[PDB]
């Protein structure tokens, strides 16, 4: 009766379905897969990547960047929603091959520094190659790259270092306010009385309020289905998208229903 | 006209005035200096150290531990109020010579991991030897060592990872509630509109409320004068001590007066 | 045509076949599996663990330590042959649950710090949870725990930080010289002209000489079959064991034959 | 009788005497001070910095880079001779302000990661702000930036991670072979029987041989006086420079004389 074999982190095939760059605004592009968001922001002094997807998407991300005429040495900064394997996967590899820097909060940095191991909820089930954060950022801090300002809004819950990012792009000269909000889901989390996360419910609730007040004309999420995006239909991909008010309100209903039946 | 020489971190002589162990409760001992708190908690399965003082206090701390009959290999865990050079100084050296582990929150851990460099307010002026946190702890988490439970209460302000520690000791069988609260001071901090700490005032204000609600019969602070302790007078050292309500209220008045004249 | 799924590191079932502690000398015990070595050395002031095996062996190792009456807080130090997933697997978990310290050379430490990712030969195929080395040790340095002295002998090759450990135990008062030598194999390695390891052949050759001159009356290896141990047969497990001279000489023949046909 | 105050690392004033860029070859420039070498190599795809000097030279280095028309975001890579405070001082600050990457061997990386603390010979006397290495390089590995190839040659001694760097520049179309060799000095080191560095003498001796065989038409050292450079006299600065054979031979004589009188 030998000990069990290691099991790999296997996801849906749509999460790994490569797609060509889809334009969101004048400078923002979706370069991930059909069901996993990876945002590229092209500026005058370099490019910014927000999330990367699964660990095996590093090559694909570099291909799409090459399609936009962004050389590896042109990727200046990597930003994260939260340091889980399905969003921060290729960060370590992308750092070795692009010469980019990684800005994250303290909670995301320590999790990224241990490759997602010892997760508060998942343990060691979803390990990815570890990467080191180069710059610790605080709640409400401003990151500027080539004239575009990225504001961090801490929204703890899914992970302690969950972050929503907001910046103002243009839609052919028309200023658009874009908010990239993190996941508000608690898949399988023990919500009440979790010894690894005592103030979990208080963090989630305040985070629901933080997403509602985001300056946002167009919302995006690490999973496009969470904000009702559909990357397949190209031009019509943002048609049935959700506001921030709808996003936080629908996520809270699921949280409360889950919180209620957890007591049963 | 050469570039200026490096300058060392020099403190008051009372901060480095060694003192014999002073008993606080049945298991809690003060083993630091006259004006710098270093708390030793002796249990059945090992000892816990809360803060260490200046970097040059490592030898003195080990001497006082030897006086209490605590061998180096008996120090099991090191806890921190905040990872500044005058409180977390000897941590790196104490880890090499005691085989102890260090529990800290994410914000304190990243600061401890870079030896206090790149401080949000002090820059590189107060560098100390870096040490690595072994266990990341969350707000309200419980650390237990030999039957004594240590609860963490996040109180950001002085540093982003400022933590107050509470535990229940005895005073000859009589249960006493001890709270070791961090500094609530902002010495020279730019409070309003600090780009390195945008939500600084909101963190301080909520932290004033957090210290008021601490379960506490006897309060201690990293600087004994802040809670009106006087380690010199031995038995009478806790006579004119302050409550948590008085501590947070007096610190807030100074904060507001400082906040008010900062606008001038 | 989606991107391929992650694959887990799967090994032979004998590598994960738990076994009861098998005594090697008066203080040295084998507490790993049938085909994976994990050595426990019990002293007067604590215990030392050499290697741990696969990542999923942490619980089993703690059980065997409990069988020898070694509490988790009695494990003082963890030593490594090399920081590959099949030998340094449970180190990160064993540190969280035993309060132990990890001594390794610089090369092993950086590899352990990135969880075996970005391997010089294996890439990211064999990732394990990352752990941090607490004490950097040099070639020929002495580690002492409870009167037993452990000498490190650098033997680069399999990994840049490969280390053989030697110490003198007793066999009922009779002093025995034990050498725990690392693997001398290069499974699938590109030997000549490897850009990630330019001086690879020079390191291997000098390492063959280093193992020959080890003070050794009884040799052990991370894979028991490499030194012709057979952990199943209990008392007869060390019968057909190899000397250090035979071990290094047989490994060199395979290296040269592999080096010769690599040119073809 | 209080404990002593911390003391700062104070050097000679010539070590901090800023100087304008002095041209060494078509692409190599000296941008440090009069008695501390900091080499800038300008290529088609970016710039490379070799060493930085004292920690307070970060601003000066960026000024000289601005004089050569090298923006901060144009510094792609930082290379180190050894991670002591007087050569690797501004690395941490230069990483935050240039978006550059740091390549170092394992031994230099761990020392750089702890800010030079716990030195094998100096203890905590010469602490500098810690920085993290982004890419671990092996002995003889090739680093290429914009068509210029940098070869690492490990030469342990002064520190375990001491590295000499060689590359081929031009002197108006004429190919020149430049070797930047590390210090071969052991100032105050205990050479024979040092428990922190057991094989110290063997490392130094083999390192004397490694510097002799360096492909070198023009040698430079972290301290210009060690190779008989004189940065003050501008055009005549490389007049009385030493070969590699002379450099290693003169350093060995001092080592042996020091080794001989250490036995007395
Ligand atoms: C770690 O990755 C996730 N979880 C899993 O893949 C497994 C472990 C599972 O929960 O079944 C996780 O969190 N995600 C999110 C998210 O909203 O972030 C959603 C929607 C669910 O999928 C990924
Ligand atoms: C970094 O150490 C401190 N600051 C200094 O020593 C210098 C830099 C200074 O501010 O003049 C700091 O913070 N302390 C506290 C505290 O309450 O924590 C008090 C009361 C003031 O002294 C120390
Ligand atoms: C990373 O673990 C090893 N390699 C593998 O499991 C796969 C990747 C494989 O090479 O097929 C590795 O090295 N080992 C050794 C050793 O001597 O250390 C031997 C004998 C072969 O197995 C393990
Ligand atoms: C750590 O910096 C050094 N040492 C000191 O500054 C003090 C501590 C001292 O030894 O008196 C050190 O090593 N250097 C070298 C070198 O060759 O690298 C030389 C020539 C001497 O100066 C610097
Ligand atoms: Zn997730
Ligand atoms: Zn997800
Ligand atoms: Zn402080
Ligand atoms: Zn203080
Ligand atoms: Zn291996
Ligand atoms: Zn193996
Ligand atoms: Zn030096
Ligand atoms: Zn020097």
């Amino acid at each position: 009766a030998p000990l069990p074999q290691l099991r790999a982190y296997t996801v849906d095939a749509s999460w790994l379905q490569p797609m060509a760059p889809l334009q969101v605004a004048d400078h923002t592009w979706q370069i991930g897969t059909e069901d996993l968001t990876a945002l590229l922001v092209q500026t005058a002094e370099g490019a910014v990547l927000l999330d990367g997807g699964m660990p095996q998407m590093a090559g694909h991300l570099l291909d799409n960047m090459k399609l936009r005429g962004v050389a590896p040495q042109d990727l200046r900064l990597i930003l994260l929603s939260h340091a889980h394997a399905d969003h921060a996967g290729p960060v370590a590899e992308l750092k070795r091959r692009t010469g980019a820097h990684v800005a994250a909060n303290a909670e995301t940095a320590v999790l990224l520094a241990r490759g997602g191991s010892n997760d508060l909820h998942f343990g060691d089930g979803i390990t990815y190659p570890p990467a080191s954060a180069d710059r610790i950022i605080m709640d409400g801090e401003v990151v500027t790259v080539g004239g575009i300002a990225f504001t961090a809004h801490f929204m703890p819950g899914h992970t302690p270092g969950s972050t929503a990012w907001t910046w103002t792009d243009t839609r052919d000269g028309k200023p658009v306010r874009i908010a990239y909000a993190d996941s508000l889901s608690a898949p399988g989390y023990q919500l009440k009385g979790n010894p690894r996360y005592p103030r979990l419910i208080e963090d989630y609730k305040r985070s629901f309020a933080t997403v509602r007040a985001l300056p946002c004309d167009l919302l995006l999420t690490p999973h496009p289905g969470a904000s009702n995006w559909n990357y397949a239909v190209g031009s019509k991909a943002s048609a049935e998208a959700l506001t921030c008010n709808a996003y936080a309100d629908a996520a809270e209903k699921k949280f409360d229903a889950q919180l209620a039946r957890e007591t049963a």
